[PDB]
């Protein structure tokens, strides 16, 4: 637009004669250069358009490996109250996969491999933790044929085929000895005949662990991120907290909450302890409904306190047999929950 502009006025005095030219490439000598090398850009750039797309196919072995897995974890609301996984959690366990591990953890082809073997373990991992060992097992159970084998379907013997009433049934004491199977493959032709013992999903031993279980581990967190300890029935949760708290060695505080006086202490101890910086645990706040209603935007307090004096860590417990947690603070918190 600028040639626009500078080649204009002088058509006014040329008539096309060369030394006439030569007062007007003192405009048209700077752009034989530019205008040239616009060209020289140009011919650049179509080159990025189809790697550019090569590159998102490269990425495709774990996108639609994973993809798949998400839909599958979506599947895990059939779990009543813990599981209130938010995506945006399962993004965070590939901000994990994908760097937050290490220097290593970035994204090379060779490691879109193992970052499916990443996506196997982290995914499970974090669910784990709020969702009990019936469902940690079934997971491992079908899934592992697509976390870590891309959906290499493998063929039920006794047990499975047992419940359906299935020809290829084999007891306790079938290892992996005639599994050579079609598609729908070998080792639970194995496994499922070991299961005369049920204990054979546990047998399965597919690297199903929680590598970051460790709850101590887990304290360090983000610190909106309060503790929520489920439990059950006569199922004493501040228990395994004050054994946490044992081994923090740090000041401690444990508030049951429940009775107006307890909610006297939560706003004075809350206020107190989100400027010291302690850790306390708290009891059956679904005792103290009102409380609740008060607190949770006591947490968002807190919250912001623990973020300024920086050590304000909370331990909520006591989920018991049905007292149905509310939602929007399951979300701001962590529910773990232990057995007796």
């Amino acid at each position: 637009k600028n040639l626009e502009k500078r080649l204009l006025e002088e058509l006014n005095n040329s008539q096309g004669n060369m030394l006439e030219n030569d007062e007007l490439m003192v405009t048209l000598n700077n752009l034989k250069k530019e205008a040239m090398n616009i060209e020289k850009k140009l011919s650049e750039s179509e080159e990025f358009f189809p790697q550019f797309d090569n590159l998102v196919e490269e990425y495709s072995i774990i996108g639609k490996h994973s993809v798949k897995i998400f839909s599958m974890l979506e599947k895990f609301g059939q779990f009543h109250w813990f599981y209130g996984i938010s995506i945006g959690q399962f993004l965070s366990c590939f901000k994990r996969v994908f760097i937050k591990k290490s220097r290593e953890t970035r994204a090379a082809r060779t490691r879109v491999d193992e970052i499916l073997w990443l996506l196997y373990q982290e995914v499970y991992c974090q669910f784990s933790t709020a969702l009990d060992k019936k469902f940690k097992m079934i997971m491992a159970m079908t899934m592992f044929c697509l976390y870590k084998f891309d959906i290499e379907s493998e063929q039920y013997k006794e047990a499975v085929l047992t419940m359906i009433g299935v020809l290829s049934e084999s007891s306790d004491g079938v290892p992996k000895l005639t599994v050579d199977t079609n598609d729908d493959l070998r080792y639970l032709w194995d496994y499922v005949t070991t299961k005369s013992y049920i204990s054979a999903l546990n047998w399965f031993k597919n690297e199903f662990f929680v590598d970051e279980w460790n709850i101590a581990d887990v304290v360090a967190n983000s610190e909106n991120n309060y503790f929520t300890m489920a439990s059950e029935r006569d199922v004493d949760g501040t228990f395994k907290l004050i054994e946490l708290a044992k081994a923090s060695k740090e000041s401690l505080k444990i508030i049951p909450l429940g009775s107006i006086e307890n909610l006297n202490y939560a706003q004075e101890e809350i206020s107190k302890s989100k400027i010291e910086g302690g850790w306390i645990l708290l009891q059956n706040i679904q005792m103290s409904l009102s409380w609740v209603k008060t607190y949770l935007h006591k947490h968002v307090e807190e919250t912001k306190a623990a973020e300024e004096h920086e050590k304000f860590k909370m331990f909520m417990t006591c989920h018991l047999t049905g007292d149905k947690l509310p939602a929007p603070l399951l979300q701001r918190t962590d529910r773990v929950v232990y057995e007796d």
